[PDB]
C-alpha cells in the first residue's frame, strides 16, 4: 500500500546555554 | 492496500537562544 | 503500506540561564 502520513514534529531543543556576564 | 502507519515521532529542535546577560 | 515519513524537528528549545554577574 501507499506509505503512511507524516508524524508528529519532535519536541523543544535543548535549553539555550548560559548568558555571558 | 490500507496506508501505512504515521511516521515516527520528529526529533527535537535545535537548541534555544543564550540566556541573558 | 509502508510507515509514513518522520516528523518533522520541533522547536527551538527554551532560552538559557541568566549569565553571570
Amino acid at each position: 500500500g501507499p506509505p503512511g502520513p507524516p508524524g508528529p514534529p519532535g519536541g523543544p531543543g535543548p535549553p539555550g546555554p548560559p548568558g555571558p556576564p
